[PDB]
């Protein structure tokens, strides 16, 4: 599996000494560069490959300049590099292209800008006492974030390079896909014991995270029916051969709008040809990978499930986390090694291949391989509080207009691999990201 591409493993607060923090800091640092270094004409940092998202000039700029406005925020920093610049890539979620659709600086100036923040941000580190255990109240609190931040957009812009022609990109050494044994096994219903979980995070734990984490909540939830896999790629050929995406009964009005408007025949990283489906990872197109978790957003997951019948659905964020990691917990970073997550493929993998990636409730890649959409509109936990340091960070999108997507995929690193990390996106968009079938009896 992937070796030559590393990332480091996220440190407990109580373990987050200055040598150890400059290790963390570097390989968040190092990654972005290698990422964004794969763009070959920088002509190519002015497309938004994502018809919802900013410019790629923007991402180069927008984890250098989080760091800095969250450091002087604590007043670690006395200055910022460039006002206007930390103006600029500071504000980064439109449902259309119109809302979407500024004057962006050359790509030399925006790498000038990164090399001189990193200086900035290293001085700033080997210059202040880390006095553990860090906390959410210490000021190296904002450094956390900014690390944190810097690998979920990591992710963030794998999806926009990948929606660049592979033309424009350039494969880094190391990157490794993984294997594809061709078909998939058959995709079993397994019963998941019913049983009381309790959501949320202390404030008091030993790890960083965003706001959305923290709080307080049991949920008693009923025993239920999950497929042991990701639905694969070959499951959702069928789909689209039983001509699922030309069924309305299988979607809604809002979905089927969606299909139609975007002219939609298959998952957004196919393309048909030669009476054949060639499946585009990051830098190259290959043959569909059929045992690989399909990668679909939520309305195509539930027009799935409309085809499927019988009541089929998503679980709940409940649900996914009494399957995960049942009733009972403390985290141990080195399970992350088990799944696939934080590098260990340069890809999807097949469902199953990663022996140790079965939880016990016996699912597999709940944790890993692609995050999973759940039917969860995004949303507070008893105890919710934004932090002064990014207010705006989680409260806008409690909106019911967000679904809810949980267990990290092979992109994500950090503290976000973990179990309180709570992501979410509005149900067309795409990113790393599967489903697993429920149905409750
Ligand atoms: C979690 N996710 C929906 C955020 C993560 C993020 C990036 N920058 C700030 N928050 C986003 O992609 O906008
Ligand atoms: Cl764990
Ligand atoms: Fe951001
Ligand atoms: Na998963």
């Amino acid at each position: 599996h992937m070796s030559f591409i590393k990332s480091q493993l996220p440190i407990f607060l109580n373990n987050c000494t200055q040598d150890s923090v400059i290790n963390y800091f570097q390989n968040s640092w190092e990654l972005e560069n290698i990422l964004m270094r794969s763009i070959i004409d920088d002509e190519t940092f002015y497309i938004n490959p994502d018809p919802l998202r900013n410019p790629l000039i923007f991402y180069l700029g927008h984890s250098a300049a989080f760091y800095i406005n969250k450091l002087i925020r604590v007043e670690l920093l006395e200055k910022g590099i460039n006002s206007d610049y930390e103006i600029l890539f500071e504000f980064g979620d439109p449902e259309n292209a119109e809302e979407l659709n500024i004057n962006w600086p050359d790509v030399r100036q925006v790498w000038d800008y990164r090399n001189k923040a990193y200086e900035v941000i290293l001085e700033v580190i080997k210059n202040t006492t880390f006095d553990l255990p860090i906390h959410a109240s210490h000021p190296l609190w904002a450094l956390m974030m900014g690390m944190e931040h810097q690998r979920i957009h990591f992710e963030t812009s794998s999806m926009l390079l990948r929606q660049l022609p592979t033309e424009k990109v350039e494969k880094p050494q190391g990157w490794q896909y993984a294997p594809s044994q061709g078909v998939p096994n058959t995709n079993k219903m397994i019963l998941v014991e019913g049983g009381t979980v309790t959501l949320g995070k202390a404030k008091d734990n030993p790890l960083y995270g965003w706001d959305c984490e923290y709080g307080d909540r049991l949920v008693k939830v009923d025993s239920f029916f999950a497929s042991q896999y990701l639905v694969t790629n070959g499951e959702f050929l069928e789909f689209i051969n039983r001509k699922g995406y030309e069924t309305q009964s299988y979607w809604n009005e809002k979905s089927w709008q969606w299909k139609e408007e975007n002219k939609v025949k298959n998952p957004k990283f196919w393309q048909f040809n030669n009476g054949k489906y060639s499946y585009r990872a990051m830098f190259d197109e290959i043959p569909l990978p059929l045992d690989w978790p399909v990668e679909v957003n939520y309305y195509e997951a539930m027009a799935y499930c409309g085809w499927k019948g019988k009541g089929t659905r998503l679980m709940s964020e409940a649900e996914w986390n009494l399957a995960a990691y049942g009733s009972n917990y403390q985290v141990d970073i080195e399970k992350v090694n088990d799944y696939n997550l934080n590098l260990k493929f340069g890809s999807p993998s097949p469902v199953g291949l990663v022996k140790t990636a079965q939880s016990h409730s016996g699912l597999w890649d709940l944790r890993g391989n692609v995050w999973e959409w759940l039917d969860e509109n995004f949303h507070p936990l008893p105890g919710f509080e934004p932090h002064f340091l990014y207010e705006d960070n989680s409260a806008p999108f409690f909106d019911n207009n967000h679904k809810m997507m949980l267990g990290g995929a092979w992109v994500t690193q950090g503290t976000e691999t973990l179990k309180y990390y709570r992501n979410w996106f509005r149900p067309n968009f795409y990113q790393h990201a599967g489903f697993r079938i429920v149905t409750n009896h």
